[PDB]
């Protein structure tokens, strides 16, 4: 028994990737960024994952590898095997400066050399197909498969003349093709001549951009949920001549008893049954009603919460990120961890090719898999979106440690051209004039007053960092500390300071054998630091609900959540929030 699944419809929120699974082994293609927080929400069967087939070098082609490879460290798999362009394995050379030389997994990349591999079933072919160099696989089980990318009009002419395709088109038998191309180059007039050529009885499945839905549902639920709270603060998201057929979540397929579709877990969104089976919670109704008779009692800086997670993301935090906006059209994004460019996008729809017109910065604070990995996604959607509103590309600014760029040196040089975006501040410059003028530039283009780092605790070279507005507002971004004498003197009196949580009250002993703080820790080095609101974030990997309560929660206290919404004005009303959240949880 066989099957086939579509992990990723190619919404532009994520790219597509296809899941291939049978009795022995699992594949995976396209393991694009933001795949590996998939396939763990709908609880798909990793544990096999023996191979992946990359069809291009492109970052939404190859970006979820480095995640995947440590949740395959995790339940510790042998070995698994990569397939794809010549260009890879000096990707992977690239990745080992960052993700640390892990010796515990081992690992083996095929080129497009390799034509057979034939291995206990579905005999991989690879077919390597240039316009500068896609690979389009077909597999034939001891029915076949076609896994094809075209993100070109110039890869049409090559593709429908290739001899390899020859043997199986007219009589072999076919039982699917996938096409992964844009709308526009999916009709051309060479096109439809060779997809006509299988014949009818063969199906076509296609994953354009215009792929609408939502492939996680449980967000969608809480967030629901969560409005029905304060719904300022917690906005909703937003999303020929042979038959042709759309891909969505997941769906599923037949090949060995017949080619037959299957709607087995398709994931739908019902608001007002999510609704109702929240009122229902104990005591969930009450306090809504009470936190709504209380509050009875500017808007321009404000800062949304795009992630708040920590470690590998768990379907209700995301790794790290907060945007921070000084205006309607200047803003400034902090870390910039996996899956920030899928959450800018289920957040905002069709104001991100507006949002990120408005970038003028961002922030690391270390090198770890959760504070960098999502860069170039932002950095090449940023150009389009520039490209869209008719204005030239201006790089965009990161202040970054200077390990930062080995890492991307090494992609520019040996994947695809993705430096020359980038403008680079070393953090050292900016703590206790070649990068003057770009400091000077950065602090301009936001009206800072300041611009401040510090080297914090945790690994070497970790920092934070302080911003002041020319208004006078201050916010401190502390990054991942334990409680640290950095903070403080890096300036208090600061309007609204962030922290981490990373563990609940009590764990002191392992907050001290590893570099992380626990709850009550965080809200005292925020009261030392005397500042007027204390924000929690980066939130443990254990339970991701609500934290512990303890006797310190102050007024000035508030939890953090994804895809919440914050404002100055609103800090009086938030600490009212908190019955209601823990009867949410409950
Ligand atoms: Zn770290
Ligand atoms: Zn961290």
């Amino acid at each position: 028994t066989v099957y086939l699944q579509v992990v990723a419809a190619g919404s532009r929120d994520s790219g597509a990737a296809l899941y291939v699974f049978s009795e022995f082994n699992r594949y995976l293609f396209n393991c694009g960024e933001g795949v590996q927080r998939l396939m763990q929400e709908h609880k798909l069967k990793v544990a096999r994952l023996d191979n992946i087939f990359l069809t291009r070098m492109h970052w939404s082609n190859v970006g979820g590898l480095s995640g995947m490879i440590l949740t395959l460290k995790e339940t510790g798999l042998p070995k698994c095997v990569l397939s794809g362009p010549p260009q890879l394995e000096k990707y992977l050379e690239a990745i080992k400066i960052f993700s640390g030389p892990l010796k515990g997994i081992e690992l083996a990349v095929r080129p497009h050399s390799a034509p057979e591999y034939e291995d206990e079933t579905m005999t991989v072919y690879q077919i390597p197909i240039h316009s500068s160099l896609v690979v389009a696989f077909i597999c034939k089980l001891h029915a076949a498969f076609v896994v094809v990318e075209c993100p070109d009009e110039s890869f049409i002419q090559p593709i429908c003349e290739n001899a390899t395709f020859q043997r199986y088109q007219g009589k072999a038998p076919v039982a699917l093709v996938v096409h992964m191309a844009p709308a526009s180059v999916l009709v051309d007039s060479r096109y439809q001549q060779w997809m006509e050529r299988f014949g009818p009885d063969t199906q076509h499945l296609v994953l354009n951009e215009n792929c609408a839905s939502v492939h996680n549902l449980r967000s969608h639920k809480i967030q629901t949920q969560l409005n029905l709270i304060h719904p300022d603060i917690f906005p909703l998201l937003t999303s020929l001549s042979v038959p042709m057929v759309q891909g969505e979540c997941l769906l599923k397929y037949q090949l060995r008893p017949r080619r037959e579709w299957q709607r087995d877990a398709i994931i739908t969104c019902n608001p007002e049954e999510f609704i109702v089976e929240a009122l229902q919670l104990p005591n969930f109704q009450q306090s809504v009603q009470e936190y709504r008779r209380s509050a009875q009692d500017s808007q321009y800086p404000e800062i949304i919460f795009l992630g708040t997670g920590s470690a590998i993301p768990m379907k209700i935090r995301n790794v790290s990120a907060t945007l921070v906006n000084i205006s309607p059209d200047t803003s400034l994004l902090l870390d910039c961890g996996e899956g920030t460019f899928g959450q800018l996008c289920r957040h905002y729809g069709d104001q991100v090719d507006r949002v990120l017109g408005t970038l003028a910065a961002v922030f690391v604070s270390h090198l770890h898999a959760d504070h960098h990995t999502g860069l170039p996604s932002i950095l090449l959607q940023r150009e389009r979106a520039l490209a869209s509103l008719g204005k030239p590309l201006h790089p965009l600014l990161v202040v970054a440690p200077n390990q930062l760029k080995a890492w991307l040196q090494q992609y520019h040089n040996q994947c695809q051209e993705v430096l020359h975006h980038i403008s680079m501040i070393p953090a050292k410059c900016l703590q206790e004039p070649a990068v003057e003028r770009l400091i000077s530039s950065l602090l301009r283009t936001c009206d800072l007053e300041e611009f401040q780092t510090c080297l914090v605790r945790h690994c070497k070279h970790a920092f934070g960092c302080a911003l002041v507005h020319t208004s006078g507002w201050k916010v401190v971004y502390s990054g991942d500390t334990m409680p640290c004498e950095a903070l403080v003197r890096m300036g208090k009196d600061a309007t609204l300071l962030i922290h981490e949580a990373t563990l609940e009250d009590g764990l002191e002993e392992e907050a001290v054998e590893k570099t992380h703080s626990t709850t009550s820790q965080a809200i005292s080095v925020g009261m030392r630091m005397n500042a007027e609101f204390i924000m929690l974030n980066h939130f443990s990997q254990r339970y991701a609900k609500v934290p512990l309560f303890s006797p310190n929660f102050s007024e000035k206290v508030g939890v953090a959540f994804d895809h919440m919404k914050v404002c100055f004005g609103d800090f009086p009303t938030m600490p009212k929030l908190i019955p209601p959240l823990k009867a949410l949880f409950a």
